[PDB]
Order: structure tokens, then C-alpha cells, then sequence
């Protein structure tokens, strides 16, 4: 099931029941999060470039599920996770993120996240159940990986690259060298992960990390 807008700049496609992978083209580039539907709420993982795309982000999910989005946990500090920022706070959209990820957010001139994830923090919202791992620098100093325990889905972010993405990106604020070191630590974290959900491509499986290692050689 993949439904998108009119102009297909937004799309959401479901993983699961209750997990949707949303994903928004921009600066074109697509860019991916996740759509947790909860007893209680939405609550999404990155929300999109700019605030014109987040806020339709939103519009689209909310009207879908008939629900609000009460949470989305900020991977990093780049217009492709905060970019929407402003959004999420005039909608009263709590949005959770590393200390760090917060700082570097208002260093790159974005409204600052919540900045109260810690290296690990486990968040429960009604049935689903989130868990946020700071395995160190690598695509930048700030990124995490969201897993889900309950579905074994791991979202890289931009710290995974896709199966057939020969590129690391942009690596001016990333820390090449221990990059690999912070695959290690979510490698040896979650050992039955399932699938994993690349910053920018087709949800993959463990596969897509050695593929990132390799990448990184
Ligand atoms: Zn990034």
C-alpha cells in the first residue's frame, strides 16, 4: 500500500500494521522516516526538508489515521530530519532528540528539538514501542537509529546507505573514520534485526550496514 499526494513529492508506503515508511523528494533527492500508528497518536521518526513538506507531511498522515502526531524523534541535525522544525512546534508536535542533535540544530539555525534522548531511551506510545541508540559519530556527530523490538525494524537513518548508493553523501560533517566503529556498536546492540530503513532509499535488511562498512573501507 503506497499512497502519495498529487505531484508525488510525498509518499507513505506501509512495512507493517502499525509501520509506515514516509518519504519526501527534495534538496531531487527522496528522503525517508517512519509513521508509528498508536492506540494513542502518531508519532513519526524525521520529518522532511522544509517546513512546506513537513507540514503537508503531516496534514496527509493525520488525515489518513484520523489522529494527531504528538511525537517524531529528530535522527539528526539536517534540513532532511529537522527541516520542519518550525511545524512540529506550532502544532504542538513534541519533538525529541539527543542533546547534541538540539545543540547542533540551533548551530545550523534550526528551532531546537527537546534534546532529552540519551545514548539509550525507550519510549512507549500506547502499544507501539520505540527505542533510540546513539552508537556514535558517523554520517554526522549527532546520529541515532531507531528500533522498533516488536517488528525487529531498525532505522539507520543516513548512517545506513542504500543497496545500490555507491556514495556516502555528504561527508564535510562526518566523521569517516569512526563511522565504521558506530555500525559495530549497532551491529553488536541488535543482533535479530530484520529490516532497516536507509536515510535515502529501499527499506533493506542487516545486509544494508555491511554494505554502509564496506562502503567505508
Ligand atoms: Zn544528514
Amino acid at each position: 500500500t503506497v499512497i502519495k499526494n498529487e505531484t508525488g513529492t510525498i509518499s507513505i508506503s506501509q512495512l507493517n500494521k502499525n509501520v509506515w515508511v514516509h518519504t519526501e523528494l527534495g534538496s531531487a533527492v527522496p528522503s525517508n522516516g517512519l509513521v508509528l500508528n498508536t492506540s494513542k497518536g502518531l508519532v513519526l521518526v524525521d520529518s522532511s526538508w522544509d517546513d512546506k513538506l513537513t507540514k503537508e507531511l503531516i496534514e496527509m498522515v493525520e488525515k489518513k489515521f484520523q489522529k494527531r502526531v504528538t511525537d517524531v524523534i529528530i535522527t539528526h541535525a539536517h534540513a532532511d530530519c529537522i527541516g520542519g522544525i518550525k511545524t512540529l512546534k506550532e502544532r504542538g508536535i513534541k519533538a525529541h532528540s539527543t542533546a547534541l542533535t538540539a545543540e547542533l540544530a540551533k548551530k545550523n539555525g534550526y528551532e531546537e528539538p527537546l534534546g532529552d534522548l540519551q545514548t539509550v531511551t525507550n519510549l512507549k506510545f500506547g502499544n507501539m514501542k520505540v527505542e533510540t541508540f546513539y552508537p556514535g559519530k558517523g554520517h554526522t556527530e549527532d546520529n541515532i537509529v531507531v528500533w522498533l523490538p516488536q517488528y525487529n525494524i531498525l532505522v539507520g537513518g543516513c548512517l545506513v546507505k542504500s543497496t545500490s548508493a555507491k556514495d556516502l553523501g555528504n561527508v564535510a560533517d562526518a566523521y569517516v573514520n569512526e563511522w565504521s566503529t558506530s555500525i559495530e556498536n549497532v551491529l553488536k546492540r541488535y543482533r535479530n534485526i530484520n529490516a532497516v530503513v536507509p536515510g535515502h532509499g529501499e527499506v533493506g535488511d542487516k545486509g544494508l550496514l555491511l554494505h554502509t562498512l564496506d562502503l567505508l573501507k
